[PDB]
Order: structure tokens, then sequence, then C-alpha cells
């Protein structure tokens, strides 16, 4: 009855973007916390499905923290925040979303 923690918003607009029901434990946890080159940390929570995101360039295996898996950067499709990153090429599953938990807001449906 009335779940206020079921979809998960861009925290800059609000523009949809995944639900609760869509986690996925990637090696056993949903939660990976990641460092790029530019030393940037980031708490990811893998998704097997987002919606509103708009993904820019082609794949790039260059420091994939997934082994088997090719990244591209994921904004927001509304305001143009980075929200993540789409996986594809890999296996089972052979694509998923790896989102950043702190640019996300939680809510009701
Ligand atoms: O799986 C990933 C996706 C984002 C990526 N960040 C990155 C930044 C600058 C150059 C190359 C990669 C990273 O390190 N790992
Ligand atoms: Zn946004």
């Amino acid at each position: 009855l009335a779940p206020g923690a079921s979809i998960f918003r861009c925290r800059q607009c609000g523009q949809t973007i995944s639900r609760r029901d869509w986690l996925l434990p990637m090696g056993g946890d949903h939660e990976h916390v990641v460092f790029n080159p530019a030393g940037m940390i980031f708490r990811v929570w893998c998704f097997s499905l987002a919606q509103g995101l708009r993904l820019i360039g082609a794949p790039s295996g260059e420091f994939s923290w997934f082994k088997g898996y090719d990244w591209t950067i994921a904004l927001c499709g509304q305001c143009g925040s980075h929200l993540g990153w789409h996986y594809e090429g890999g296996s089972q599953p052979q694509t998923f979303f790896g989102l950043i938990k702190d640019r996300l807001a939680e809510g009701p449906a």
C-alpha cells in the first residue's frame, strides 16, 4: 500500500529513470564502489533496466569495472546530468545499467 521507495528519478530534474524492482545483484551485490582514472569515486547501483537516459558515443572496453562488458556514458535524457553507464557485449546478462546512487532520488510510483 502506497510504497514511497518504488521509482528512481533524476535528482536534478525529476526524469523517470528506474525502479527498486529492477535492481540487479551483479557479483552477488547491487552496490559496487569504483573509481575512474581521474580518481573520482562512485557508489554504483546495477539495474537490469532503465529509461529516460541518453547513451552518448560508442561502447569502450577501456578500464571497464565489469569484466567482459563495454560501457557507454548514460546522461539524463532531460537535463544532461551524468547518471552513469550502460554496459553491453557481455554474458548473463548481456546488458545492464550502472547508475550513480547519489544522482537519483527514490520515491512513490
Ligand atoms: O566501467 C567504467 C566506466 C567509466 C570509466 N571512466 C573512464 C573515464 C575516463 C577514461 C576512461 C574511463 C571507468 O573507469 N570504468
Ligand atoms: Zn535530469
